């Protein structure tokens, strides 16, 4: 909160929460919002 933000001019403000890609969690949080924890383990 103590960081000044949306500088204009020749700058664009985008927010990347983690720089490194994770091969563990899927990168779409809504798919995780559909299912519950028991439904993560459903086999083929």
């Amino acid at each position: 909160t103590s960081y000044v933000g949306f500088h204009g001019g020749l700058w664009r403000s985008v927010h990347i929460d983690d720089l490194r890609r994770s091969t563990i969690m899927a990168s779409d949080v809504t798919k995780l919002q559909n299912v519950t924890i028991s439904q993560l383990f459903k086999p083929e």
